[PDB]
Parts: structure tokens; sequence; C-alpha cells
């Protein structure tokens, strides 16, 4: 060294790193990308639970994105912005587990509280890395440090033999809490405090900060919790063992390798790219907000499935931010449903709408569709095409998002916990998916994150400040475990939520404003009456 | 002697009575015999026309009330005791009642007939609230009502029996409907233009009649006020009718075939019946009752869903309506935790055990989909909200839904139907506020008995009696509540399956609406039913 810049130079428990000095529209942050936190799972530790990175020599550089995660790319809408956003944006390789610090420039001087990013992609793809999870603006401008880190996705991350050594399931569970293990040896050194860390992420994102919450060697590695549209509970964040290895085996059979060592030993010979192209295949039926390899409930990670755990833990301690954006579903008809296309208005028939019934909700006999049918039907309208489509996307979010998260808040909520809940209703003026899809999965995100504070990107200075009124709630929240700023007092105030009163705030333009009861009639026919009527059919 | 009062029908001549309305005479002819008296040898038989005779025969007065339950739960209170009989009991009951205009129409005149409800174990046509006066001098109508047999005597049935074929009080409305035919024109009515009308157990009367095609031929339009054929408790099946009578029958101590078992029966006096009557449900429930009309195979060649769905109603013309709180009455004579002297706030625990009495033939995921649906899951636990809930189940379950469902069929299958509800409640009423507007409550005004100064009701009361009596006579005039001079535009528009529009009737003007609880009739009438199949 001697020529470097001298605050970009820190040591970490593997040895020394040099990050970069980013620009943020208000001044620099400092990035230290591609940070490695495990061994390659790779060759004879495919499927295997990670090992800690050995100690490297020399000045590991560390000013540019690593390898994402070997992953399924999604092919639906080539070369569209609403789809490409979410695809790798560096080399695919199972030489992936790599994590990602943002810290002011100079670093702190006293201990800062630390956000830990956690992507979604339905387990089956994302990356730490994507434009939308930029961590410089909040570095910047709230001065927080922000680690995000990639994670095995697929079947290299969740395929499960359960009760097998050579493939536990839940190694991409596993991944993420070693990089939460990382940030409590590690981040003193770039000023993060790690007597205060919060976990957020979206989706399949969320889902695994709800699994590190009801996981007992996760919860001393963390403090606070943000789940954005997603839930360890509800239909597709888990599967029973049974299921992961029917999963497991078929697709062992459709790539070649017909004794859990054998066939798992067959599997590690076959090249990344011929498990990815079956993975989408083990389905037991057509779906859509369907996931082939999730976390399994193996009896360890979970000692037993999430609404269990939910419906009897201890939850004293704890402080969650939970929430779901007002089109839940409309993201996920176009992957799928007859009739849905992003390029027309998708206005449907009523007889496509009972057919999207079934493949939305997979699981359902008969009566449990019609039940589901009847509810959601307009008996003034029956078959009017726009309130079928909006209807269809409305079964969709509320089976999978809404009505999980709904169940969630409330479980935590009467055993103890401090919950605030929101729904995110602004459309970016900037979103390309058409507007009868209104807000939808993920489009929270760059609001969050603060994108809209760079000036290229043609955010309106309205969704400029809404930005940074969120980032305050998120930061906050971290902080203290309230998103309400201790100062303004006249700014309108965030309630918790509570079983007595279910008080949310809208997230939009206009200032807070809170209501009642997250669509309380509709998620107890999803919570409390479609189990009863499955179980009895 | 007055000649207005000296009428000369098919079985020989009548002396009638001036009566005194509020804005003029009206001649009365009640207690006219139209059927031999049921009694010894034809108790459950069907009627048989009456006997001419001599002389004059005097109807100037109310005959017997049919001889049935009374009502006990508050003795000496108007809420009960104005449904309870207001003249003797007897089995020889079959008696009706003309209230022509006096002078007598001197064209033939639309004829509005009368069917009371009661449960179809109860209920006269001399009730002061089925007061035909006020109809016939205002509107200038030809008013009829008639006694039928109710309880066992109008309903035991041992189906395929000769003794008791069932069906034999819905017999005794018919009789009469052919009597009014026969008849009427001596009192200046209009044959060819006659109008039933009934509410609950009378409006569901009113729709066997036009289920049975015997009785086509006997009326031309209908009115259906809180009550229809088809729904949980208008019909029983012919297994469970004979279920009922072989109890019924072992309760009075009649030992073996159907002609001996009826023929002990016929030995028991009255009140013995009427004694056991409630006895014989299968569960403990309300608005359930024992002896009602039986799918018989003959007066209901099939089961009233059946036939309303594959009818064809072409040339019919019909009013149906419903009240707002049609469920409330029902709970304070049988649910714990509702009276008519306190608020009735009931908890959790307690809504729970009513929609079991409420909706007695629910498996527990049935009552379970109930529960779930009628709770406010933002207030699951608060006890208004628990007590107005538990009045809507027993209201929709029992007279919302089964009316939406046949104003549907009915106007999917060509007729001509105008549905309402009924959202005023009397200034008189005496049972509490929560009940609101409760079962029964709008017959008062649709017979504008507020026309009466002596009754105390209010000055607007009195000109929206005036308003109904209009809709009433217009749609018996001509199939169409509206006022043909009335060029306003607070017009009634016609319910159809593709709008599904019907109004609200109350002291302000005529508002149109869409959809009769179309989202929780959905429930009721299209999954429930497919549940209960199943599990
Ligand atoms: C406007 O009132 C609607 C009150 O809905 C309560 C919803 O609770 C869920 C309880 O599950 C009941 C089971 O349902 C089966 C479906 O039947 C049709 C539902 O019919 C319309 C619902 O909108
Ligand atoms: C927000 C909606 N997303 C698209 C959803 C539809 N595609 C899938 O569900 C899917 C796709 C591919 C695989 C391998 C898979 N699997 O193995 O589970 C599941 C955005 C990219
Ligand atoms: C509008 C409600 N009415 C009262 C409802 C409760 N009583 C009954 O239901 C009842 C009462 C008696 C008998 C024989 C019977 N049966 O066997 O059919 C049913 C009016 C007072
Ligand atoms: C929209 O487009 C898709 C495919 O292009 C098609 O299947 C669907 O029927 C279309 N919908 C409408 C309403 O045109
Ligand atoms: C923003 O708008 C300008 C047009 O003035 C365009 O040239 C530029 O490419 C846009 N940038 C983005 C990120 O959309
Ligand atoms: C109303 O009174 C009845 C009898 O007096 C009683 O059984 C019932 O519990 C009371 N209701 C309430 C809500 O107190
Ligand atoms: C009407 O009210 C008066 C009291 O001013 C009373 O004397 C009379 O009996 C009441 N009539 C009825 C029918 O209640």
């Amino acid at each position: 060294e001697g020529r470097e810049d001298p605050q970009l130079l820190v040591r970490v428990r593997g040895g020394q790193l040099r990050g970069i000095r980013l620009k943020a529209p208000g001044g620099p942050v400092s990035a230290f990308l591609g940070i490695p936190f495990a061994e390659p799972p790779v060759g004879s530790r495919r499927f295997m639970p990670p090992e800690p990175k050995r100690p490297w020599s020399g000045v590991l550089d560390a000013t540019t994105f690593q390898n994402v995660c070997y992953q399924y790319v999604d092919t639906l809408y080539p070369g569209f912005e609403g789809t490409e956003m979410w695809n790798p944006n560096r080399e695919l390789s199972e030489d992936c587990l790599y994590l990602n610090v943002w810290t002011p420039y100079p670093r702190p001087a006293s201990p800062t509280p630390v956000l830990i990013w956690i992507y979604g992609g339905g387990f089956y793809s994302g990356a730490a890395s994507l434009d939308v999870y930029d961590g410089r603006f909040l570095a910047q401008v709230e001065g927080a440090v922000l680690v995000s880190m990639n994670y095995r996705v697929g079947t290299f991350g969740f395929l499960a033999l359960p009760g097998s050594r050579e493939a536990p399931g839940n190694v991409g569970l596993l991944d993420q809490r070693l990089a939460l293990q990382w940030v409590q040896e590690n981040i003193a050194a770039f000023g993060g405090d790690p007597m205060s860390v919060t976990l957020f992420g979206e989706s399949a994102g969320a889902a695994s900060v709800g699994m590190h919450i009801l996981s007992l060697p996760s919860r001393s590695l963390f403090h606070r919790a943000v789940l954005q549209s997603g839930t360890p509970n509800g239909p597709w964040a888990t599967v029973s063992a049974g299921e992961a290895r029917r999963r497991a085996t078929l697709l062992a059979r459709l790539v070649g390798c017909p004794n859990d060592t054998e066939l798992i030993a067959c599997l590690r010979t076959r090249p990344a790219q011929d498990l990815v192209d079956h993975e989408w295949h083990v389905l037991p039926q057509e779906s859509i907000f369907r996931f082939s390899f999730v976390p399994v409930v193996d009896g360890d990670f979970l000692s037993d499935t999430p609404e269990a755990l939910i419906n009897t833990g201890d939850f004293q301690d704890l402080q969650v931010l939970v929430g779901v954006v007002k089109d839940e579903g409309s993201y996920f008809l176009v992957y799928g449903v007859p009739g849905f296309s992003k390029d027309n208005e998708s206005l449907i028939s009523r007889a496509q709408f009972l057919a999207g019934v079934r493949i939305g909700v997979p699981q359902a006999s008969d009566l449990a569709a019609e039940a589901v049918v009847l509810h959601y039907t307009d008996w003034l309208h029956p078959e009017d095409p726009t309130h079928l489509r909006d209807a269809m996307s409305a079964v969709v979010g509320d089976h999978n998002v809404v009505c999980p998260v709904a169940q969630l808040a409330g479980r935590l909520a009467a055993q103890g916990a401090r919950v605030y809940a929101y729904i995110f209703e602004h459309r970016a003026s900037t979103l390309t998916w058409p507007l009868w899809m209104g807000v939808p999965h993920g489009y929270e995100i760059e609001f969050i994150f603060g994108l809209p504070l760079d000036p290229s990107l043609n955010y309106t200075t309205e969704e400029r400040i809404f930005a940074q009124r969120l980032m305050k709630y998120w930061t906050n929240f971290a902080r203290t475990g309230d998103p309400n700023d201790p100062r303004d007092s006249k700014s309108p105030q965030w309630p918790p939520y509570t079983t007595a009163a279910q008080q949310y705030v809208s997230l939009n333009l206009k200032p807070l404003e809170v209501r009642r009861g997250l669509r309380a009639q509709t998620c107890a026919f999803w919570n409390r009456f479609l189990p009863k009527l499955l179980s009895a059919t």
C-alpha cells in the first residue's frame, strides 16, 4: 500500500480487504463488495452446509460484485426492463457465497446500527448485487451500515433428502446464518454495531427473515426484523420432509440418477445447468406462486412447521415491521394463468377465472376451489371481465401474501411482540409493467433503498421526498424498534399493530393514514375456514 | 233492510253489515261458510263444498278461529297478543270474509285475497291487522280472506293414505279461491282479476298455489311478503311428515296401518293434539314448524326448488319483499340470551350456540362456515354485533335468501317480478328497539290501519300507508305497482337477474337498490347446499 485511499483498507477475520469509494447523490460512501464468507460450496460440497471461509493472504480486492448463485434465468419477456431488473447481473457460479458492505465515508465514529438485506426470488433466484438493492443511499443519507449476502438458491440451496448427511436441506438458510455470524464477528471493523442488527428482506427474503426468527441458533445473531411481502408461514415458503424427498428423488430421476448416498453422489456429478433445466418440472400440480426447492420442515433448522412455531412461541423480546404492497398477486398471473399478459388488459372470462383459481390454489379440492370462487365472485356482476381479472389477482395475493402476513402479525402480537404493519400503495412513475397490475410484488423495494434519490433515474421530486420518508421509517425502526421519529410529533404517528385494534398505515405520497383490519373478513376465510374445509374434503 | 247488505251467492242468501272506515262506509260480509265443517270423520280430510242453506244467513260477524296453539310467552303484551286468536277456537272454522265498497261496486272490481301467516300452526282472518275496510274504502277494492286449517288439523299427513293425504289446509285455501271464482261477481268483484297476497306462511302458501296447476286457473297475480314456498321451513318431505305424524300419534297414545292410526287420532280431543304438536321437531330449532305442507307428488308434484327451477312463468306477475329485520322476532322464542325485556347483548359462545339452533340442519363444518361468515372480524367479540348477526343469520337463512332465490328464478323464467325491502319501524311498535322492523310488522301498513285516527300513528305514517295501499292495489289492477298517472321519476323497476333492482319502502321516497344481499345469499343459496351434501 502507500498510494491507495487509506480509508478504504480494512481487516476482517479472514484477512485484509480493499474497498471502493462510491458516489451517492449527497456525497461518498464506502463499499466492500464480494467479501467471501464461506468456502466455495462446489464439487463434494454441493448440497452440504457451508464451511467458514479459510483466511486468505494479501489484500483481497473488494471493489466489484462477485458471482451470482447458479439459478434459473427468466426468459418470459426477453429484454423487457420489468423482468431483466431481477435477472443475474454477474456470472452464474456455484462459487457464489460472498457478501457486500456499504458504510458512510469516512467510516462512522460511533458504533452504527446494521441493516442486513436478504433478497427474495422464490428461493430459486436472486442476487445481492442487483441495482434495486444498492446500499449506497441508506449508507449516505441515513448513515447506516448495510450488509447483503448471496445465498444458494434452487436445488443447490434447498434440495433435501431429509435425514441424510449429504443433503440435509435448508443449506441456503445456513448460508444466510453464516453471513449473520460473519457480521457479528467482523462488522465492528467497519464501524458497525454488532449489538444492533436488523434483518430485512422481501418475498422469499422476508420468509427467510421469519425463519431466522423461528430458529433458535439464529436468534442470537440479530435483534429486530422487517418482513416485506412474505412470511415463513403460508402455502409456499416451506415443504414437508416427505414432499422434499419426493421432489429431490424425481429431480434425480429426470437427470439420470435413479440409498441416499449414491443418489446424492450421482447428483454431484451433474453439471449445474442440467439441474436448473429440470428444477421447475417436479411441482406436484400446475401452479403459480409455488417453488420446487424451498426450506424443508426438517425438525432441525425448523423444529416444527412455522404455523406451529408462531402459534406457540414466546416473542416478548421481538420488534417486527411487516407489510404488503397493494397488488401482491398481479405479477404472478402473467407467468401461468391463461388469459393474462403484460401486453393487453387481461380481461378474462368466468371460465378463465375458475381455471385460474385451480392454478392459483393448486392444493384446493373441488369444494375448496368453489368456496374461493364464491367468495371472490361479485354477484352483482358475476361475469364482468374487469372484476374477474382483479379478483384473480386478489385470490393469488391474498392466499400467498396478505393473509399469511395478517396471520403472522396477529400471532406475533398475541405472543408479546411489538408489531408495526403497513400497506404500500404507491406505483412508481417509472414502472414498466402495465397499469392493470397496480403496485406489483417487489415494487416497494426501490423506494426503501432510496433509488429515487439518484437524479439519473427519472423519478419525480415527490417520489424523492417519499423515498426519504421511507428510509427514515426503516432506519428509525432499525435504530430503536420504532419507525416513528422521536422528534416530529407533528407528522402523523405509526401505531403498533394489536389483535384488539389491528391498526396499520398506508404508505403512499400523502401523509400516513391509519387503517384498521388487514383484509380482515377475507383473511378469516383463508386463515380460519379453508384449513377446516380442506381437512374435511 | 239495506239492499246493499243483501247478496245471493250460489249457496243461498247472505246479510252483511255496514262498517265505518275513516272516509266513509264499507259493506262487510263476515263468516261466510265455504266448506262443510271438517269435523269428526272429516278431520285431516280434504274439504268439501258447503251445502246450500235456507233463508238469510247472518254474515255480520267473524266466525270461529281454526283450532290452534295459543302463544303464552308474554301474556297480555300487545306485541304477542295481537297475533293470538281473537274469536273462539273450533275445528268448525272454514269460513271466509268479504269487504266491498258501499255502495257495491258498479263495475267489476279487482279482487285481493289475503292468506294469513302463522307458521302453518296458527293465524286467523279475523285479526285486527287484517281488517279489509281500509283497502275497500280508500282504494275501492274487493278484499277477501279465508280461514284455513293449521297445525295437525291442516297438515298432519300420512303420505299415500286415504284418510290423511296431507296439504288439506292448502286445499282449504284452494276451495275458497274457487268460491271467489263462483261468487265474487255477486259482490261486484271481478273473477278475472284476482290477486293473492300473504305474509310468512301465507306467502309460502301463495307460492305453492303458483306451483300447483289446479290453483293456477283461480288467480292471476301474486304477492309474497316475507315468505316463499322454497327454503328450509315451508315444506317437508313425505318421509319426514310420516315420521312426525307417527310420533305425534305415539305421544297421544295411538298404537299399525294408517287407517287405524288415523282413526284413533280422530277420537282425540283437539287440545290433546295441540299439546304435543311442538314435540315432534327433529332438532332444537327456531323458525321450524312441525306440520307444514308436504311434498306429496300431488298438490306439490316435486320440491318447490325443483318446480321453480323448471317451471314456465311467462304470464305471471309477482311482487315479493322482506322487512329489515326478518330474524329478530324468532330469537326471543328459543335462543339463550335473547329477551324482549333487555338489550340481549350476547357473548360469542351464545352466538355459536344460537347458530346451531337457527340452522338446526347444519353439520359442524357448515355451522362453522356460518359463524365465520357472519362474525365481524374487526370486532369478533362485540356483543351488539353478535346479537345483530344472530338476527341476520335467522332472517337471511329463512326469508331474505329464499326470497332472493325465488325472485331470481321467476324473473329468469319469464315472470314479471317486483321486489322491495320494508324499512319503516312503526311508532306504535311494542317490541324493543334492538329488534328493528320485525317479521310481520309491515302488514298493518299495507292494510291501511294508520288511516284510523284512534290508533295514534303519526301523520307521516298515514301518508306512508296510503302510498303502500296504492302500490299493492295498483299491482292488483295492472300487475305493475307504479301509478299510471304519477309522472315523476321515483319509478319502481322490475327485478331482473341482470340488474337485481329492488326498492326500499320507508318514509322517504322510493329509492332503487341493486342486489338483495347478493354476496351473503350466494353463500346460503350456492355454497352451503354443496357443503352439507359433502360433509
Ligand atoms: C358482505 O358479506 C360478506 C361476509 O363475508 C365473510 C367472509 O368470511 C369467510 C367465512 O367463510 C365462509 C365460507 O364461505 C364460502 C364461500 O361462500 C361465498 C361467500 O360469499 C361472499 C363472501 O364475501
Ligand atoms: C414475481 C414473479 N416471478 C416469476 C414467477 C414465475 N416463475 C416461477 O415460479 C419459477 C420459475 C423457474 C423455476 C425454476 C421455479 N422453481 O423451481 O420454483 C419457479 C418473477 C421473476
Ligand atoms: C313470528 C314467530 N312466532 C313465534 C315463534 C316461536 N313459536 C313456534 O315456532 C311454535 C309454537 C308452537 C308450535 C306448536 C310450533 N310448531 O310445532 O310448529 C311452533 C309468532 C309469535
Ligand atoms: C392477452 O394476450 C394473451 C397472449 O398474447 C392471450 O392469451 C390473451 O387471451 C389476451 N387477452 C386479451 C383480453 O386479449
Ligand atoms: C431519463 O429521461 C431521459 C429523457 O430526457 C432519457 O434520455 C434517459 O435515458 C432516461 N433515463 C432513464 C433511466 O430512464
Ligand atoms: C335477558 O333476560 C333473560 C330473562 O330475564 C335472561 O335469561 C337473559 O340472560 C338476559 N340477557 C342479558 C344479555 O342479560
Ligand atoms: C292514543 O293515545 C291516547 C293518549 O293521548 C290514549 O287515550 C288512547 O287510548 C291511545 N289509543 C291507542 C289505540 O293506543
